[PDB]
């Protein structure tokens, strides 16, 4: 039964997943932090059901679900943590070799190769992915300062994601986010 | 449009805060949420060989099927709810959460998760046999985390006969054969 356990190997390593926090969280001194796979879980609702009939919605799902898969092995690195993007990458890219070579060869090949789509770039699905997470993220950071009563605490995110949102759903799921929270931290102030 | 999206983001972020109840009631510190079950589930469905199901649909369905919990929690069998009452309150609050979407993804949403509480198509009643898989798997490695092998026995006996998809089958075989060496090796 090696192709069972080698299965169930990988589905502990993906069980790994629950018990990484999301580290910029950590950072900032959130209590209870979600998990990597809550992040993931969340981005994949969204392609489900954010409108654009020019993506493959099937292959966003994918990507979301995979993306920071990596993270089981190497842990949910941050900005704050200094790794060069090339060791990151390097880091990551040798992950998930790992974590796919437990797979039958065909899924392997498919696992990792979305992983490499998301990683690369290019395709209008892994770009739109690149979004929901930047979006996703804004969104969490407003649900924690919402649950601190602390608005404009983790404003820190916000500016980090300057002008990188560019699909037209997403923009006016920002942009209604931003509208409620600019004007909470401005009433908060007076 | 993007304000009552924005409003329904927000419900599914619930889920992320809704610890997975059987865990709560066990004293499992640090327990899963309910998102952290359904990720897992979506992947399994990614992995699990089956050509002869939709794939797509089976983790659309993974990623659907507790959705209504971010409203009414997740309900156990300790909580002794009537079965028609459960499914009346999941049934009442996925129309408020989808009533929340433009018609057609409404429509969509709302039936996806029928589907599964329907259990009619092989996608939903494999969904099923993943969500208790995933549910014995995650009992595993909390006794291997606590090192307290057979804790948690209950969640093994809950599920006895409910799984018959062959890959699923073998999975749950060989994690059952594992963990009773675990067990066997603690008691002498
Ligand atoms: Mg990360
Ligand atoms: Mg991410
Ligand atoms: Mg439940
Ligand atoms: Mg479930």
């Amino acid at each position: 039964g090696h192709g069972a356990r080698s299965l169930l190997q990988f589905l502990r390593l993906v069980g790994q997943l629950k018990r990484v926090p999301r580290t910029g969280w950590v950072y900032r001194n959130v209590q209870r932090p979600e998990s990597v796979s809550d992040h993931m879980y969340r981005m994949a609702v969204m392609a489900m059901v954010i409108k654009d009939d020019r993506l493959n919605k099937d292959r966003c799902v994918r990507l979301a679900l995979v993306h920071d898969m990596a993270e089981c092995i190497v842990g949910d690195i941050a900005p704050a943590d200094n790794i060069p993007k090339e060791e990151k990458h390097r880091r990551e890219e040798e992950a998930m070799k790992q974590i796919t070579q437990l797979l039958p060869e065909d899924l392997r090949k498919e696992l990792y190769e979305l992983w490499e789509e998301y990683e690369t770039q290019s395709s209008a699905e892994a770009k739109f992915v690149k979004q929901l997470d930047q979006c996703e993220m804004i969104l969490q950071a407003s649900e924690y300062e919402d649950l601190e009563h602390k608005p404009g605490r983790l404003q820190d995110f916000y500016d980090s994601t300057a002008g990188k949102f560019n699909h037209p759903e997403i923009v006016q799921l920002v942009s209604e986010l931003e509208a409620e929270r600019s004007t909470n931290i401005a009433a908060a102030a007076s």
